[PDB]
C-alpha cells in the first residue's frame, strides 16, 4: 500500500508498472475549494481540511469547457478533447512519483495548453509516469480554470477580478511547495513546463511576483505571454465581460449584479456563448485570457519584459517547425485534412482576411508582401499561409521573448523541434505541427510497444535526458553519449539547437527576416 | 591526565613524545552504533550514549576486509595489510591534538584508500601525530566499512541501499562536526584528505549535497570519482548482489529475504564470495563500491561533474609517477618483484588481456598502438604496461576531474610526485609507485631516526608546509624557504607542479597525449 | 556636568576650553581588573562591576617600564618619557568626545609605540581634544602592557601566555564596542591608528580574527608587524624568558613555578633584568614583544600576509622621510646630538656591527656595498647609516605590507611624510625624525600659542582632516581647499603622496633600490 500524508490529509495512490519497474501516481488530488456558486469566478480559496484516505487513484473531472467537434472520430483532434467528465469541479492535481519514493527528487510541473479555453491534465500525451520511471524525477500536473469561468475579467472587483485560471496554477505550485517533501520531492527544485497556453501561463508566472518563490526554473513549448493572443487588454476584456452579459441577458446596471446574475446561468449557457463576445474572432480567438488584473499581473507583460522585472533563472524556449498548420483547416479557404491544400493567391488572401479580420486593408498587404517573394511550385502560397500564422503567433515572439529575457543576464537556451512523428494522424502537408513535440517531451516513445520507430525513441531518450537536465541543474545538456553541446542562447549570436532524428545542429538566428517583419514592423499597422 | 567531554559523553586520550615534544592522541572513539546483527548492511546509526569515560588509548578493530596475501613476509604489500584485529564492530575514530590543546586549529580528515574493498585508519603510515606537531593541526582518520560488508547495493532499499562506507565516512565528519571544538579544533575549518579510493570517496563528498556543509576543503591524491574503478554501476552492483547470494545460496524469491540470508552468514563467507561476484576481475577489481544510490549520490558522477553540481571550494590533486606500476605483478605475464620484469610484445598483449578483460579486441589493439611506437630498449614493454595502467586508472581520470572543477570558478592545484622513496621495498623498476607519497604527507621522514635521507626530510617537511597551508589557507604555497609557487590549475594553460628532491619545477599538461587516448577516444569502444 | 552611564557603572568627565569651544574628555577609565599578583603575565580580565561614580578626571598610572635616561634635562628625548606614575595598575583608557555631545561620531583609536617596552597613553603628543574639537571624531586611546609585563611569553600556558598588551589593546577596543554609542560614537565606524610599534600592533589587529569585529579601518605611521623588529619567534622568546628567570634566580624545574617565581619580584627587578635577556642588543632591541602564541596570533605573520589571511578593509600606512636618524645617537659611533657627526668610513663600519650585532661579516659588506656608491660629501656616512637603519627597519616593510595588503583587493594610500618640525629639539642632521609626524596628526599646530609656523597650521589641518576622511569614509582626501588627490596605492604603479609645507606631490616607487636590497636580498644571509 501507498499513503501519503499531506496537510490536508492523507491520500492513496496506485502503483504502475513501467518499464520493467514502478511508478507511483497520486491522480485527482483536491487543491482548491471546488470554485461553485457563490464561488464561481472567484479566485481558488484554501481546501476545507479532512480525515480519512482520499483516494487518488483515478484522474478527476477536467474543467468545463467547449469541445473541438471540427473531425469527430480524427484522432488528430479528438486527443486533445477532454478524457473525463466536465465539471466545475475541477481543481485537482496529480503527481508521479518514482519507487522506491525518492529522498529529494527535482519535481515538474506541466501546465497544459490549449489556448486559454480548454485542455486538461488527464491527457495521454501528458502522462507523467516516463518522466518518474525513467528520469526519477517528481512530475505534477493540474487542472485550472479556462474560458470565463477561469478568465472572465472585471478588473479590482473580488467578484470577478480575472486570471482565476492563473490562481488556480498558482494554487497548485503552492501545493507544491507545501506538500512535495512528503512525496520524496524537493520543493527547492520545481522546473515549470508547459506548452501554448500553458507556456505563456508559465512565462507569466515568470512576471507574477505572487508566483517567484513557488518554482526554481521555466520550460516553454511553443507559446510565451507576448504572443498576439496571450493577453487580453483591460478594454477588451471589459467588453467581453458586458458583450457576454447581453448575450446571457444579465446586462445589469450594477456590476456585482452583472456577477451574481452570471452565477445563475448554468455552465452550459455560459459556454455556448463564450464565442461571439467577439467581433470577428480567428482560429486563434481567445475569447477569456490573461488580462493586467493588478494582481496576478501589474502592468503590461511587454513593459515589464521590456524592463527586467521578471524572476531570474534560466530558460528552455522552443517552438516546432510548423506551429501554424494546424490552424489553418480551421477556416481557412480551401484548406482540408483530407486533401494537399494547394491554394491560390486569391485564397491565401482570404485566409489572411480569416486571420487578421481587422487589421488594415495594407496590414494586409504587406503580409502578402513579406511572404511572397520567392524561388517559383505550387505549394506557395499553402506554405505561406501556415509560415505566416506560425511566426506571428508562436516563433517569433517566442524568439523576442527569449532575446529579451535572455538580456538581463540569466541562461537561455531555444531548441527548433524539426521531426514529424512517424504516427501523426494529420496529413503530411502540415508537417512538424503545433504540439508534436509534446509526447517527445514525455517520452511516449521510449514505450516500445507503440508504433513509433527506433530513431523516435533515441530522439525521445535525449530530449527527455535534456529535460531533465535543465530542471535538476539549469543546464540541458546530454553529455554521456556523445552529443551535440546546446549553447546558450545571446543576444548577438542567438545560436538556438535543432531537434530530430538525424543532424542535430547549432544554427543561428532563426526566421531572421520574418520576424523583424512581425516584430519591428507589424505593430505599427 | 587528559579527558575530553564530547556529546556522546567522556574520552581519555594519551600523550605522546614527539619531536622534543607532545601530541594527545584519542585513538579509537566510536562514531557510529557497532553495524551487526539487525544493522549489518544498513547505513551507520547513530551512537547510544553514555557515562563514565571511554579509553580512546589505542587503535580499535578494522573493518572486515580480505587480507594481501601475495607476499606473505614481505614488507611492501603487508605494511598495507590491517594492524589491528577485523570486526565488523569497526566504525571507530583517532584524533590528534597538539600539546598545548590548541585553540582554533584547522583539522584534516584523512579517508584511507585500498580500492574500497580493504584499508584502516591505524597503519603507521596514517599516523597523524606528525602532522599535529609540526603543523598544529589536528588529524583526524576513521574506520568505514569495504566490500560488501560496506557497498552492498539494492538500490531503494535501506536493507541494503549501497554507499554504506560513504555513509560511515559522513557519520565521521558529522561526528567532527559536532565534536572537534572541544577538542580545540575549528569545525569551520576541515580539509579532507584521501588517497586512491580514499581520494575518490574525498571527491565523492565534494558531489554528495549531505556532505557540502561537513568540510572546508579537498585534497585528492591519486583517486577522483571518475577513475574508472571507482564507481559500480546499478545494474553490474544489483547482478553482483545476486550472484553474491548465489554464492552464499541466498538466492530468494523476495529482496529483503535475500538481505535476511546474507545477514545470517558470518563475515567470513561473505568475505570469501566477494571475489567471484564479477565475470574476469582484474587486479583493480571493485567488487563493492560506490553507487549511484540517489542518496549519497543522486546522478551519474560524470554528468554532476560535467554540469557544475558540486561544492564550490579549492581542491589540491595530485598524482605520482608511475602509479600503474604495483598492479603489474598482481596478475600481469613475466612480471615479478623479484626480477627487471622485461617482457615481450607478447606479454605485454596478454596483461592487456589481464587489465582489460573485455573490451573488445580492437580496444586493446589501440592501447597497443597508442603505447607502442618509440625511440627504439627492453624496458619498453615493460615501462609501457605500468604507463597504461597509471594513465587510466589514475592519472588521467585525476587530470580530467581537475580541468572540470576548475571550469567552474575556483582554484585547483595540481601536483606531479616523483620521489621514489630511498626505502621502498619494492624494486627499481617500479619507480615511484602508487601509495608511496601517503608518508611523506604524513611527515614520517620527518623523523630523524627513520632511515630516510636528509633530502627526504627536506622534502617531507615541505609537502606538509603546502598540504597545511592549503588546509588553513586554500593555498599550498611555502612561502619562508624561497620556494617555487605553486599556480593554480587552469583550463587552458594547465600549470601543475613537480615534487621531488631536486629541482622542484613548473610544468604544463601533465601526459598531453596519452590522457586524450583516454579521456576522449578510449570510452567509446 | 557630565556623568555617562556605561556597562561596568557611570562615568565623571571634564570640559575643556578648545579653539573656542568645549571637548568632553573622560581620563582614566579602567577596563581591566588590575593585573597584579596572581594576574600579572595573564590575560586583561573582565572588570569587576561598580556602582557610584568613577571620576575620569585625569590620566590614569602609566604601564611599568624603563625610562629613556640618555638626555636627561632634554626635551627631545624627555617628551616621550612617561608623565604620570608607573604603576602595574594601569589598564586605563581615556575619551574625548565632542561637545555637544555627537549623535554618532567615527572613532579614533590611537595606539601608541615605543618599541613594546615603553609608552603611555597621556602623553602630550598623544592629546585628543584638537581632533575632536576639530574633525568631531571620538578620540580614545588605552594603556596596555609593555616590556615582559606585557609580552614575556611561554608559549601555550596561560600563566604567561604572550600577547599580553595585546589582549590589553583588545579588551580596549571592545570596551569600545561595548561602550562607546553611549558617549555618542559609533561602534560601527572605528579606526584604529597607531605609530611604529603601535602601527606594528594596528598591523597585528588586521591579522587577529579576535579583532576582526572590533574596528572598521587602519592607519599605520611607521610601523608594521613586519619590521625585523616586530615580532620575536618562539624560540628566541622562550630563551628570553628562561634567561630572564636565571637573572632574577627563578630558573626551576616546572615552568609554572618558573611564573610563580617570577610574580614574587618586584616591578624593578623585573624591568632592570629585561635589559640582557639578549645576547648583543641593539637600539631596535625588542626584548619582549609579540609572538606567535596560537591565540592573538596563529602563525607567522608573513605567512598570513603573504596569502591574505587578514581582515579585508582600506589601509593608510606611511613613514617620515628620515626614520633611522633617532636611533643612531644611542650607541652608533661619533653621532651626537650636540654635533653634526660626520662620521668616517670605519665609524659606519662599527655601527654596522652595533645595528646588525650578527648578521654575518658578508652581510654588513653587502649592507656597506648598496649603500656607499655615490656623487661624491662628508655627510655621505652619516647620511648612509640614517638611511641604512630607517630603510630596513621602518621604510621598506612599511612599503612591503601596503604591497602585500593591497593585493588582495583593498584600497591602500600611502604617504612619506618629509616636513622637519620647525621646532624639532634634535639638531638638524637628523632630518624629519622618526615620531616627528605624530604632533601633526593629533593637530597641535592647530593651536596658534603653541610656537608653530602657518606653514605648519595649514599643513597639520591638512593632515588632520585627511586622517578624518579616512576613518569617517575610508577615503583621505581633502576634497574643498583645491588638494591634490590621494591615489590609492597599487601593486604595479606603487603611488604614494608627500606631506610637506610646500609642493605636495604624487611620486612612484618609494626606496626602490633599496627595499629591493632588504626585502629581496638581506632574509637570504
Ligand atoms: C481540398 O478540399 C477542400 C475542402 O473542402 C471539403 O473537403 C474536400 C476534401 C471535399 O470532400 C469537399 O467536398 C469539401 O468541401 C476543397 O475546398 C479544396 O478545393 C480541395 N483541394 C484540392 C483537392 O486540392
Ligand atoms: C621474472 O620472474 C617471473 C616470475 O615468475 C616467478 O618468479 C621468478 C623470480 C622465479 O622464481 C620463477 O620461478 C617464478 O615463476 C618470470 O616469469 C620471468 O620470466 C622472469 N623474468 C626475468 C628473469 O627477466
Ligand atoms: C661629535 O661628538 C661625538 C660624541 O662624543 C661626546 O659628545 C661630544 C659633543 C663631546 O662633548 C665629547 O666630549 C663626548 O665624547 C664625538 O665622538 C665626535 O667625534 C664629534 N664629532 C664632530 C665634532 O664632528
Ligand atoms: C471508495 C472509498 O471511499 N475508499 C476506498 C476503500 O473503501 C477501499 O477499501 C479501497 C480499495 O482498496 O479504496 C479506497
Ligand atoms: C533532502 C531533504 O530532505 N531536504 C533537502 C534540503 O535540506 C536542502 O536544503 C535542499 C537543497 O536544494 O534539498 C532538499
Ligand atoms: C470596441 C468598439 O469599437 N466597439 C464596441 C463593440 O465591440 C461592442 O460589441 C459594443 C458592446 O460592448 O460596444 C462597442
Ligand atoms: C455602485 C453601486 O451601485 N454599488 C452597489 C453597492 O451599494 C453594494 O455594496 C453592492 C452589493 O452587491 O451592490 C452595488
Ligand atoms: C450591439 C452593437 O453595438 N453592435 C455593433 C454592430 O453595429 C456591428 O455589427 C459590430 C461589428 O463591428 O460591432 C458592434
Ligand atoms: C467548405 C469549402 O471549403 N468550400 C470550398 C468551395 O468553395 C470550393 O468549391 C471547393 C473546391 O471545389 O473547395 C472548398
Ligand atoms: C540519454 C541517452 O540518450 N542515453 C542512452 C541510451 O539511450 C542508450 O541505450 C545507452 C547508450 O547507447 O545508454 C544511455
Ligand atoms: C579499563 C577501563 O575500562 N578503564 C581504565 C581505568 O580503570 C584505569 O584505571 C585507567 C588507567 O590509568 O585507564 C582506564
Ligand atoms: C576560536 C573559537 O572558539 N571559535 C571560532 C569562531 O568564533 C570563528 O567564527 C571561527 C572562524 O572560522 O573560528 C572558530
Ligand atoms: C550482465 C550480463 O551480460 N550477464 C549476466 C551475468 O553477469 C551474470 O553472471 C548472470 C547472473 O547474474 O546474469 C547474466
Ligand atoms: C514484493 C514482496 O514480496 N514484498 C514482501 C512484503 O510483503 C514485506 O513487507 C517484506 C517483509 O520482509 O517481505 C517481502
Ligand atoms: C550462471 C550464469 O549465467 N553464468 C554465465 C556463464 O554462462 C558464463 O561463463 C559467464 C561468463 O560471461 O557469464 C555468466
Ligand atoms: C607464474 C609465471 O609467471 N610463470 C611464467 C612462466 O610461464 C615462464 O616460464 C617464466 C619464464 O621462465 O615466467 C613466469
Ligand atoms: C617549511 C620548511 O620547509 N621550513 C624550514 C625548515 O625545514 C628549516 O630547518 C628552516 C629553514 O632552513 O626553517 C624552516
Ligand atoms: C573624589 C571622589 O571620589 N569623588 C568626587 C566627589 O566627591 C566630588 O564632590 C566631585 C567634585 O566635583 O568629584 C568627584
Ligand atoms: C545613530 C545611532 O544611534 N545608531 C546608528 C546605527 O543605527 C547605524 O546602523 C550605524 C551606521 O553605521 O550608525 C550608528
Ligand atoms: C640560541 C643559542 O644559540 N644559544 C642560547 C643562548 O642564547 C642563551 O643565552 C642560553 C641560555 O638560554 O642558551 C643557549
Ligand atoms: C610537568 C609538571 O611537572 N607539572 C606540574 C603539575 O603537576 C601541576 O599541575 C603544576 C601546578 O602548578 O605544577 C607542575
Ligand atoms: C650562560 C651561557 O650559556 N652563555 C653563553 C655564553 O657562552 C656567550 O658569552 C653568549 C654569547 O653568545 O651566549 C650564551
Ligand atoms: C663616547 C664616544 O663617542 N667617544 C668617541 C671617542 O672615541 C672619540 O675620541 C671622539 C672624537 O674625539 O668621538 C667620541
Ligand atoms: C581642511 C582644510 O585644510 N580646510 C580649510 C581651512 O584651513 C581654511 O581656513 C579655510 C579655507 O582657506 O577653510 C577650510
Ligand atoms: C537551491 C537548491 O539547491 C539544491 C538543488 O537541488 C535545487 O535545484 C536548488 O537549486
Ligand atoms: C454581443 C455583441 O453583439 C454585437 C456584435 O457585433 C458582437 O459580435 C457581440 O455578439
Ligand atoms: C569561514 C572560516 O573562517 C575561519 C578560517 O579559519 C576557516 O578556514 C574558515 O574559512
Ligand atoms: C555467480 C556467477 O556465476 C556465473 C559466473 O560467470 C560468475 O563469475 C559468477 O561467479
Ligand atoms: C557600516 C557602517 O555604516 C555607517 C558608517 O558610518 C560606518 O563607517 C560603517 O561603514
Ligand atoms: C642570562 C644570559 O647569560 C648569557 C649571556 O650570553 C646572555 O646575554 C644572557 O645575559
Ligand atoms: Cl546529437
Ligand atoms: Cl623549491
Ligand atoms: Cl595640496
Ligand atoms: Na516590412
Ligand atoms: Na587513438
Ligand atoms: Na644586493
Amino acid at each position: 500500500d501507498i499513503i501519503i500524508a499531506t496537510k490536508n490529509g492523507k491520500v492513496r495512490g496506485m502503483q504502475l508498472t513501467v518499464f520493467g519497474g514502478t511508478v507511483t501516481a497520486f491522480l485527482g488530488i483536491p487543491y482548491a475549494q471546488p470554485p461553485l456558486g457563490r464561488l464561481r469566478f472567484k479566485k481558488p480559496q484554501s481546501l476545507t481540511k479532512w480525515s480519512d484516505i482520499w483516494n487518488a487513484t483515478k484522474y478527476a473531472n477536467s474543467c468545463c469547457q467547449n469541445i473541438d467537434q471540427s473531425f469527430p472520430g480524427f484522432h488528430g483532434s479528438e486527443m486533445w478533447n477532454p478524457n473525463t467528465d466536465l465539471s466545475e469541479d475541477c481543481l485537482y492535481l496529480n503527481v508521479w512519483i518514482p519507487a522506491p519514493k525518492p529522498k529529494n527528487a527535482t519535481v515538474l510541473i506541466w501546465i497544459y495548453g490549449g489556448g486559454f479555453q480548454t485542455g486538461t491534465s488527464s491527457l495521454h500525451v501528458y502522462d507523467g509516469k516516463f518522466l518518474a520511471r525513467v528520469e526519477r524525477v517528481i512530475v505534477v500536473s493540474m487542472n485550472y480554470r479556462v474560458g470565463a469561468l477561469g478568465f472572465l475579467a472585471l478588473p479590482g472587483n473580488p467578484e470577478a477580478p480575472g486570471n482565476m485560471g492563473l490562481f488556480d496554477q498558482q494554487l497548485a505550485l503552492q501545493w507544491v511547495q507545501k506538500n512535495i517533501a512528503a512525496f520524496g520531492g524537493n520543493p527547492k527544485s520545481v522546473t515549470l513546463f508547459g506548452e501554448s497556453a500553458g507556456a505563456a501561463s508559465v512565462s507569466l508566472h515568470l512576471l507574477s511576483p505572487g508566483s517567484h518563490s513557488l518554482f526554481t526554473r521555466a520550460i516553454l513549448q511553443s507559446g510565451s505571454f507576448n504572443a498576439p493572443w496571450a493577453v487580453t487588454s483591460l478594454y477588451e476584456a471589459r467588453n467581453r465581460t458586458l458583450n457576454l452579459a447581453k448575450l446571457t441577458g444579465c446586462s445589469r446596471e450594477n456590476e456585482t449584479e452583472i456577477i451574481k446574475c452570471l452565477r445563475n446561468k448554468d455552465p452550459q449557457e455560459i459556454l455556448l456563448n463564450e464565442a461571439f463576445v467577439v467581433p470577428y474572432g480567428t482560429p486563434l480567438s481567445v475569447n477569456f485570457g490573461p488580462t493586467v488584473d493588478g494582481d496576478f499581473l501589474t502592468d503590461m507583460p511587454d513593459i515589464l519584459l521590456e524592463l527586467g522585472q521578471f524572476k531570474k533563472t534560466q530558460i528552455l524556449v522552443g517552438v516546432n517547425k510548423d506551429e501554424g498548420t494546424a490552424f489553418l483547416v480551421y477556416g481557412a479557404p480551401g484548406f482540408s485534412k483530407d486533401n494537399n491544400s494547394i491554394i491560390t493567391r486569391k485564397e491565401f488572401q482570404e485566409g489572411l482576411k480569416i486571420f487578421f479580420p481587422g487589421v488594415s486593408e495594407f496590414g494586409k498587404e504587406s503580409i502578402l508582401f513579406h511572404y511572397t517573394d520567392w524561388v517559383d511550385r505550387p505549394e506557395n502560397y499553402r506554405e505561406a499561409l501556415g509560415d505566416v500564422v506560425g511566426d506571428y503567433n508562436f516563433i517569433c515572439p517566442a524568439l523576442e521573448f527569449t532575446k529579451k529575457f535572455s538580456e538581463w543576464g540569466n541562461n537561455a537556451f531555444f531548441y527548433y523541434f524539426e521531426h514529424r512523428s512517424s504516427k501523426l494522424p494529420w496529413p503530411e502537408w502540415m508537417g512538424v505541427m503545433h504540439g508534436y513535440e509534446i509526447e517527445f517531451v514525455f517520452g511516449l516513445p521510449l514505450e516500445r510497444r507503440d508504433q513509433y520507430t527506433k530513431a523516435e525513441e533515441i530522439l525521445s531518450r535525449s530530449i527527455v535526458k535534456r529535460w531533465a537536465n535543465f530542471a535538476k541543474y539549469g543546464n540541458p545538456q546530454e553529455t554521456q553519449n556523445n552529443s551535440t553541446s546546446w549553447p546558450v542562447f545571446k543576444s548577438t549570436e542567438q545560436k538556438y539547437l535543432t531537434l530530430n532524428t538525424e543532424s542535430t545542429r547549432i544554427m543561428t538566428k532563426l526566421r531572421a527576416q520574418q520576424c523583424r517583419f512581425w516584430t519591428s514592423f507589424f505593430p505599427k499597422v
